[PDB]
């Protein structure tokens, strides 16, 4: 696992097609699910909630539950369909992770965090990995989140996505993950929180072993074109115009698969986002939710930029 730089699990947008994309423009970057709660996984559609492209490696699906043999189940079954790791949320706050029991509210009971990932950890081969947040607003101390890791360590947990912000405004904390790198050098701590800019995401990998954006790539994808070089050594360089065609090829290749194409171009609409005509581009996609739009605008950047 190269815990180095990733796309952070967001609900409604890191769905395989947003994924897609982003593996676009950087082969090395690691994608994460949107939270999967485990119940859907058991209940649900399986193959509709959990099928993605082989492209997407390296992948992690994000798991929520409170319970050890459904989480654990639920990880052998996110194992089948061929995820390279299976995180566990610890970090949601959200009314609906309360009411639930799982998310930030687990953090209170370090003895059941621990039987969840020995239970996981057995149950399958991939690596069992944690995002959490520092700790829940009022009572956040540096001891308290070091007890925690400590514990979560101590069930096997290697990895650990820290969001550097207390949950419930409390500040960015990041000096905390690094502290942790200090505290417990044989782990591998990824901090999240903030993160606007490769540039700044260096400066944390200073620090330690990783860092993960989410809201940033989500605004503009190509926050990471040059993430492949200055961060995976690899001699690659994407172009807009590329991305967009691969893009046009999936599309059309979906919509014949039954996707409904706005599934996909809604997340689309920032690829050229601070370019000539990124607005038009916007535009064009959000009129037309088509095939035949993405072609429009295609032709309009065609032209803009050239050869
Ligand atoms: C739209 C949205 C959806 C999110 N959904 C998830 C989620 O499914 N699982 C999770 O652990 N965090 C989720 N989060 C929290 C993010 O993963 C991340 O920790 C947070 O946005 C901070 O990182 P950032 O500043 O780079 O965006 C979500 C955040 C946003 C904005």
């Amino acid at each position: 696992l190269d815990p180095r730089l990733s796309v952070a699990p967001m609900v409604d947008r890191t769905d395989r097609h947003f994924r897609f994309l982003v593996r676009q423009v950087s082969l090395g970057v690691r994608l994460y699910t949107e939270m999967t709660v485990d119940q859907a996984v058991l209940r649900g559609n399986r193959e509709r909630l959990l099928a993605f492209r082989p492209e997407e490696h390296p992948i992690a699906l994000q798991l929520a539950g409170s319970d050890p043999k459904s989480l654990a189940e639920a990880a052998r079954i996110g194992e089948a369909f061929g995820y390279d790791e299976i995180n566990l949320n610890l970090g949601c706050p959200s009314e609906k992770a309360q009411e639930g029991g799982y998310g930030a509210c687990l953090l209170l009971d370090l003895a059941r965090v621990r039987e969840i990932l020995k239970a996981m950890g057995e149950a399958v081969r991939v690596p069992v990995t944690v995002k959490m947040r520092l700790g829940l607003e009022g009572k956040e101390t540096y001891r308290g989140l070091a007890q925690s890791v400590e514990a979560m360590a101590e069930a096997g947990v290697k990895v650990f996505v820290v969001h550097a912000r207390s949950a419930l405004i409390p500040p960015l904390r990041h000096d905390w993950v690094h502290r942790l790198k200090g505290d417990f050098p044989q782990l591998t701590f990824v901090t999240n929180g903030g993160i606007r800019s490769l540039e700044e995401a260096l400066f944390h990998l200073k620090r330690v072993d990783g860092v993960m954006l989410g809201r940033a790539v989500y605004e503009d994808p190509f926050v990471l074109e040059e993430a492949d070089r200055r961060v995976f050594g690899l001699p690659r360089r994407p172009s807009r115009l590329e991305v967009a065609r691969r893009m046009r090829a999936y599309l059309e290749e979906e919509v014949l698969k039954g996707t409904p194409p706005w599934a996909v171009l809604r997340h689309m609409l920032n690829l050229f986002r601070g370019r000539p005509k990124g607005r038009l581009w916007r535009r064009l996609l959000s009129e037309g939710r088509s095939l035949q739009a993405l072609d429009r605008a295609l032709r309009l950047m065609e032209e803009e930029v050239g050869e």
